[PDB]
């Protein structure tokens, strides 16, 4: 199925696991980093019309908050898991350009920096703002937007 970077719009990094392992361990936090490899590839498993989960290709373990919450508070840490449950459903909104968790809140820069050093955190936060920008492009072509949901 489509297989897509998540390539934060203002810097231009990309979200990994924290160490870029091929099978990262449970709660593996995701940060931003500027390499491109196929241990920072995405693939979106459609679960119910928007909602989905975003998994890491290379291990097949899925985006979670931190902890699993409904709704999950501002600066919950994002990180990789296993499980598959409602909690770990996201929208991937390819036209306002954001990753929004289930609870209504979004995939953000741990402290919204439009500019986030190599292995910065990432968290939930309810925000909107040109920092939390987010888009999905090809692994061949990291200008050029693909399609996640098909």
């Amino acid at each position: 199925m489509t297989t897509f970077l998540i390539k934060h719009k203002a810097s231009g990094k990309f979200l990994h696991p924290y160490g870029g392992s091929s099978n990262p361990a449970n709660n593996t936090k995701l940060v931003l980093h500027s390499d491109i490899h196929e241990r920072m590839y995405f693939q979106f498993d459609v679960v119910d019309e928007r909602w989905g989960y975003i998994k890491h290709v290379a291990s097949g373990k899925i985006v979670h908050p931190y902890g699993g919450q409904a709704n999950p508070p501002n600066e919950t840490n994002m990180v990789l898991h296993q499980d598959r449950h409602d909690r770990a459903l996201f929208a991937m909104d390819f036209f306002n350009d954001n990753i929004m968790h289930k609870g209504g809140k979004y995939i953000h820069p741990k402290g919204g920096s439009p500019n986030p050093p190599n292995n910065t955190e990432t968290v939930i936060h309810g925000d909107k703002h040109a920092a939390m920008e987010f888009i999905f492009v090809s692994p061949k072509n990291k200008d050029k937007r693909v399609l996640v949901y098909a």
